[PDB]
């Protein structure tokens, strides 16, 4: 018996096009989406070109219109240049990206003040999420407080930052925030198996404390989200490996695992998969689309699942017990049993449609 | 220029059929919801008779699809003597609702043993409400607590009761709850204008001390709703006053008038009148669905509302800016401007749609 749950959401995916479509690209990415039962994905930016100005972004919707295979919506990325050149697109993306710590030279900030001016120019009904890490956390939050607004803070992975943000929410203050399923179910306890370039990734992976720390501390956890951030094999077995591991394809079936085991609620799950999503990020309802999942089905994660163009897994070797068997995308079958059924190009903008503009005084 | 919002979602009203229909019935009652903005209620069960069985629930539900004119789901309520037998037909409810102070002979506990063999019985998956005041909050978080589930708690009226919820939260326990125009916008300062009886309500109206304590710790409050009650004013003047005001015409306005005055932002209103009543009660979207209001037209609430039967309002003399202009729903043009343009019967029980049962494991 198989059961229903609705478009699940995954506000954190790097899908590599433009520019590194070796990695990933729209539409393997966003294969590798609908087998994780993920409908609607939000995209980085940053790619090559990064998505920082209007040019690049209109580039990317057309690349993302033309390969995406569920629903969409495409961040834009802050720069030490374009505070308040953005407020034309700001609403045709799904938010504003701030990459606070290691990054890109073109989205790196080496001033506080960039922050404050991206907090300030902003429009301030539209989200703004942040790479933030370890006292970064705090700084940000500072930020936000000063402009009186708020901030969602990306892959929250250690127990220093979680019990912040609890500090904070019991404090009233408006922060939201996510955690990735490497910070969940991956630890330093890893690292021996995984080696020191498949097992490089931003943030880190943490001790068991940190783990046990997310855990226990789920009520602060607004979403999930994959931070799937695919590299090939040879670029994390090489000389300068890069952070980040895929992840669209194991989300779920982890997730499963762990409500089997009694670990979180079905609905802590879908609170975190699909509702929070869509509240934080005022993303539109999906009409006529739903996931079926089989939550007996025992299996072990392979070196590599079939879609993403990472071709590797930290995860491989891990039990997990619930598969996705079916997927419907508005009214079209869009996954069955390991078959993509839906062409690059099914997939289309959510923040084009009318239910998918953010509300906003005139 | 006008301001597009999603369909409004009340979760507490009163709409009095069967058995009080001199008061409200489903199809004045979602008049009066539709030109409020609101597209989707949550009926209580306190009816005559009440709702406290399936023969009784089966009778509501044509009632409500052959009267209703915007999307509703109905309560199933607590009673002595139901614990335990309400299992086939708890899915199509929209939760359960405990009357833990006054009310009823049918639906009045007598004991806390009775509370808890209904969060021990009722399936774990669904939405229980309960209306607790003052003590009562924390002596149902208890049972809560001692049957590992959530709780949401109805209209929320006091400093006292929000700053326990707060600790609530504080300490990780799942709770929710809701707040009601009038313990936002009336105190006992106006207990003189609106005498002995109009002033008649449950939870009662509370000192300046608790209204400024639940605009301060607005990030406590996960919902606004109504409490629609409507009796009648020969009623509320006559020797027993029944407790309660209506409410759905005057709710959005209000609400709206603080926005533009800063005391909260459109996304707060938001958050608490669409996204968490869908996510607390699991609430399906309602495709082509929307409400239009003009922000900028200041008036004057008048001694009665156009469409509720109650025929009056505690709010008369208020100055409000915020109007709904026109409501859709499902595609169809239900209010413009005082009229409501979609007949008895137009509404649906949600909880018979597909993407509106509430998930659970096999
Ligand atoms: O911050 C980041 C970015 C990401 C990427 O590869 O794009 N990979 C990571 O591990 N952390
Ligand atoms: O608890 C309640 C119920 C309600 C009603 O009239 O049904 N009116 C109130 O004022 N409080
Ligand atoms: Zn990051
Ligand atoms: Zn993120
Ligand atoms: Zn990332
Ligand atoms: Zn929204
Ligand atoms: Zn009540
Ligand atoms: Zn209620
Ligand atoms: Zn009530
Ligand atoms: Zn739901």
């Amino acid at each position: 018996k198989l059961v229903r749950l609705p478009g699940l959401i995954d506000v954190h995916v790097h899908l590599r096009e433009p520019g590194g479509t070796h990695k990933e690209d729209f539409a393997s990415g966003t294969a590798a989406a609908l087998a994780g039962g993920i409908t609607m994905v939000c995209a980085m930016p940053n790619t090559r070109p990064p998505i920082i100005d209007a040019p690049a972004l209109a580039l990317a919707q057309k690349l993302a219109e033309a390969g995406a295979r569920c629903d969409f919506a495409l961040f834009l990325g802050a720069s030490s240049e374009n505070a308040g050149t953005l407020g034309t697109v700001a609403g045709s993306a799904a938010g504003l990206k701030l990459y606070l710590n290691e990054t890109l030279s073109e989205l790196r900030l080496d001033s506080v003040v960039q922050w404050m001016e991206h907090f300030e120019t902003w429009p301030s009904h539209l989200p703004i999420v942040a790479h933030a890490e370890q006292q970064t956390v705090a700084a940000v939050l500072m930020v936000a407080q000063l402009t009186q607004r708020s901030v969602h803070i990306c892959h929250v992975a250690r127990k220093e930052e979680i019990l912040l943000i609890k500090a904070a929410k019991a404090r009233g203050l408006p922060v939201t925030c996510e955690v990735a399923p490497h910070h969940l179910f991956l630890s330093h306890d890893d690292l021996e198996r995984l080696g020191p370039g498949k097992g490089e990734v931003r943030p880190e992976l943490g001790s068991r404390q940190d783990v046990e720390a997310l855990w226990e501390n789920m009520a602060v956890i607004d979403c999930f989200a994959s931070d799937h951030a695919p590299h090939t094999l040879e670029e994390k077995c090489g000389s300068r490996p890069p952070p980040g591991f895929p992840g669209l394809e194991t989300m779920l079936p982890l997730l499963l695992t762990a409500v089997s085991e009694g670990r979180l609620s079905l609905d802590d799950l879908l609170q975190r998969l699909h509702h929070n999503p869509r509240r934080i990020f005022h993303l539109p309802p999906q009409e006529d689309t739903y996931v079926e999942v089989d939550l007996e089905h025992e299996w072990t994660i392979p070196s590599h699942m079939p879609f993403s163009k990472a071709h590797w897994t930290p995860f491989e070797g891990q039990k997990v017990k619930g598969t996705v068997r079916r997927v419907v995308l508005r009214g079209e079958v869009a996954y069955i049993d390991g078959q993509v059924l839906v062409p690059p190009g099914y997939g289309q903008d959510v923040r084009k449609w009318p239910q998918g503009a953010v509300p906003q005084l005139p």
